[PDB]
This record gives C-alpha cells, structure tokens and sequence, in this order.
C-alpha cells in the first residue's frame, strides 16, 4: 500500500480533511502541536513523503526523486488510496510546492494550499532573486557527500534562526541525519535545484503563503513573487518570525496564523 509506505495516520473527524505535508529534514511528528487544534473539527491525514527516515530505503527511486513531480504524483495516489478530495492541504516549503503541482493535475483533490515558506527556486538569475548564486552552491555542492552532517550542522542554526543547542535544533537534528545519507544527498540536491516558475500560471486553486520576516531560504520579496504569479487567488501574511521553519521553532507566533489560513477561505 502506498499509504503504509508514507506512514500514512489519519485522525480526528469531519466532512472536510486537512492533509499535513512536512518539508525537508522533518517527518509527520513536525505538526504535533499543530494537531490538537485541529482534531474537533477536522478529519487530519499526515504522511512522510517518500525519503524521510521513517520510510523504507528500498522505496527510494533516485530518477523519480531528483525532481519534484515525483513527489507530487505520490501525493495524488495518497489521497486517492484514502478516498480525499477538496483537502485543505497544509505544507511546508517543499511539500507546498509539491502540492501546488499536484494540484495542476488534479484540483479537484484540493479545496486550498496552506504554504509555510515556499519558495519557486533558490538559485538567482538575472531577473529572479531566490537568495543563492548559482556557482557557490555549485562548489558547496561538490563536496556535499563527504561533508554532508558537518554543512548541515553547521548551517542549521541559521537556517532555522534557532541556537545550536536549543529543543527546535534537536528535533530538527533528529529526525534530519534520520535519513539515509545517500537518500540525503539526492533530497538536497533536488531542492537546490528546482525551478517551479513555469507552474505557477497554472496553478489555480486558491493559495496562502505564510512566510518569516527573516528567512535565509526565502527572500521576503518571494511571498509577492508568488502572488503576482499564480494562476488563482492568494494570500500573502508575512509573520513575525525568523528561521524557515517558524512551524517547529515558533509554534506560539505561528499556530495561530496557520490555523487562521485553514479555517478561513478567501474565496466563496
């Protein structure tokens, strides 16, 4: 079952479903606070998207995961195998944008996209600014395999704007070098280099993007980026958080902005 290689858990009750899609590094335990203000009203899907350490290596088909359509073809079997449609799909970068390109395909699975800091792409080109230039990450990259646990380490306390022996570090930590390194080092290639931009005119169903005021993975300019360039109706809050994943590292500031964005449509 497709839905058992995801880990695929389903609680609460309710006509309506939200879909629970954590991004990179993380695995469904990233929504355990979120979860609880969900539950009364909502039936809630979670699922590890395919390459999280809690999945099987042997599921791990390096060409299909070296982009992210694969991605967001498994994310449609998912919710067909568990009978949803119209979800409100809650996701974190990567898996935001995996959803926004499933939902080309099938915007009848989707009722809206919750985004906690998507980003297009992060390599600059001379019109897009996405934060990175392309021939450092070029030499990073290079000896990514071999230095793969000390760049992370080493970069996580930037990247989620927490200090290195704080809880949000160490649950980050966890559940990151929870992956098999190769599977790792494929992941983190795909994401470095994406470009979604020619999606986004066709994508359609309503979006909101939530992002930090300060994000080293998402120029604030992004958010507006997206707006201009989707297809459908947006939503832009820029919170005021640091680090890419204020969902794990400032649930107090950003629970009740996700929560505000799932329960309220901005269409009829």
């Amino acid at each position: 079952s497709i839905g058992l290689a995801h880990n695929v858990t389903i609680l609460g009750s309710g006509e309506t479903t939200v879909v629970l899609g954590h991004g990179y590094g993380t695995d469904q335990s990233v929504w355990k606070l979120l979860v609880p203000y969900l539950v009364d009203d909502y039936k809630v899907l979670l699922y590890d998207h395919m390459g999280a350490g809690t999945t099987n290596p042997d599921y791990f088909d390096f060409d299909r995961y070296s982009s992210l359509e694969g991605y967001s073809y498994d994310l449609i079997a998912i919710l067909e195998e568990f009978q949803v449609s119209k979800c409100i799909y809650v996701g974190h970068s990567m898996s935001s944008m995996a959803a926004a390109v499933a939902s080309i395909f099938r915007p009848d699975l989707f009722h809206k996209l919750v985004m906690i800091s998507p980003t297009p792409r992060l390599i600059n080109t001379e019109e897009y600014y996405g934060g990175f230039e392309q021939k450092v990450m070029d030499e990073t990259l290079r000896s990514l395999d071999e230095n793969f646990k000390s760049l992370s380490l080493g970069t996580a306390p930037l990247l989620l704007a927490c200090d290195l022996e704080s809880a949000a570090m160490q649950e980050y930590c966890r559940t990151l070098f929870n992956m098999r390194p190769d599977i790792a080092c494929c992941i983190t290639r795909m994401i470095c280099g994406l470009d979604l931009r020619p999606y986004l005119g066709h994508v359609t169903v309503p979006c909101h993007i939530i992002q930090s005021s300060n994000d080293i993975m998402v120029p604030v300019a992004v958010g507006e980026y997206l707006r201009k360039n989707l297809g459908g109706p947006s939503v832009v809050e820029v919170m005021p958080t640091e680090g890419h994943l204020p969902h794990l590292s400032m649930p107090e500031v950003t629970i009740p902005v996700v929560l505000r964005h799932i329960r309220q449509d901005i269409t009829d």
